[PDB]
């Protein structure tokens, strides 16, 4: 392919001619990303222009991981390749990597925001989420810091998650047993997150705006009691440990009384994802069983992911060795038919 320079967010850009009419539609993961006409095939799509990808072996190995991960998702409501490609022309000039997948124009604010959304509305959006979840999690990637802001959408209000398994972050969606740094977790981590962005959907409001962390764990336990002995299990630090268990202690909230006017099945959900012990939190493939979903729900299509090998994760390898793997996978990827689906 012959290649073109533009200079887009300050930086250039070389791209394949395939690829038309950049225009910059924010960051990304390590990256930035410009909405652009694929000529091949009239689609629309983005294209991620990694920074620094190979500049020291934290931004090696996450070039790699990366990679790897776009490379294997293959579901309708995960954000995967349609192209990967390089202007380099040999390992030895290789230092750039650009991601190409389909232009989703909006992200989940985009819709909360200025409209007072259906329930109808407000199921399908979180059964998205939940679709894409059972399918990432069931390869054993988990998200960590599922947010509005994170949930691709577009026009139509389908929703792909982006940016799983990889500057003042939100921490508003974020799992209490993440944001407060507990021993172990599990995949439902993210449960708690859809639980929020739910939440969100259904009031217009915020769920749970702290501060700071301390002032974030005082309303999370606003709503959903104070926990047991059982919980500090969880937590390392002592002076964490004493200062919950110094806490006055407060009763579950009724989730009825807080979410008023709500679709009962979205209120019995609220109360099975807004759960502090993450063994008892509901799973994203249990979610996807429950009636609030059931005008939606098709378990011929909730599929989940081939497995996924991550024995990479473990390995400290050098820059150059992590570059060549990064080139090699550059280089191997097949891309997808354009049309995937059939007729159910
Ligand atoms: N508009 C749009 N459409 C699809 C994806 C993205 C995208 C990507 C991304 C990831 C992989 C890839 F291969 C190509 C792009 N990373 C961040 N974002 C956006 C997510 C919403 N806020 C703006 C940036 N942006
Ligand atoms: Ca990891
Ligand atoms: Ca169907
Ligand atoms: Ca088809
Ligand atoms: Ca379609
Ligand atoms: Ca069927
Ligand atoms: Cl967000
Ligand atoms: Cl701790």
């Amino acid at each position: 392919p012959t290649f073109y320079r533009q200079e887009l967010n300050k930086t250039i850009w070389e791209v394949p001619e395939r690829y038309q009419n950049l225009s910059p539609v924010g960051s990304g993961a390590y990256g930035s990303v410009c909405a652009a006409f694929d000529t091949k095939t009239g689609h629309r799509v983005a294209v991620k222009k990694l920074s620094r990808p190979f500049q020291s072996i934290i931004h090696a190995k996450r070039t790699y991981r990366e990679l790897r991960l776009l490379k294997h998702m293959k579901h309708e409501n995960v954000i995967g390749l349609l192209d990967v490609f390089t202007p380099a022309r040999s390992l030895e000039e290789f230092n750039d990597v650009y991601l190409v997948t389909h232009l989703m124009g909006a992200d989940l604010n985009n819709i909360v925001k200025c409209q007072k959304l259906t329930d109808d509305h407000v199921q399908f959006l979180i059964y998205q989420i939940l679709r894409g979840l059972k399918y990432i999690h069931s390869a054993d990637i988990i998200h960590r810091d599922l947010k509005p802001s994170n949930l691709a959408v577009n026009e139509d209000s389908e929703l792909k998650i982006l940016d799983f398994g990889l500057y003042v972050a939100t921490r508003w969606y974020r799992a209490p047993e993440i944001m407060l740094n507990w021993m172990h977790y599990n995949q439902t981590v993210d449960i708690w997150s859809v639980g929020c962005i739910m939440a969100e959907l259904l009031t217009g409001r915020t769920l749970f705006p702290g501060t700071d962390h301390i002032d974030q764990l005082k309303l999370i336990l606003r709503l959903v009691g104070t926990p047991g002995a059982e919980l500090l299990k969880k937590i390392s630090s002592e002076s964490a440990r004493n200062y919950i268990q110094s806490l006055a202690q407060m009763p579950k909230m009724n989730f009825a009384n807080v979410f008023i006017g709500a679709n009962p099945l979205a209120v019995d959900l609220l109360e099975k994802m807004l759960v502090l012990d993450s063994d008892k939190r509901i799973t994203a493939a249990q979610a996807l069983a429950h009636a609030y979903f059931a005008q939606y729900h098709d378990p011929d299509d909730e599929p989940v992911a081939d497995p996924y090998d991550q024995s990479f994760e473990s390995r400290d390898l050098l820059i150059d060795e992590w570059k060549s793997l990064t080139y090699d996978e550059v280089i191997s990827f097949v891309p997808p038919p354009l049309d995937q689906e059939e007729m159910e």
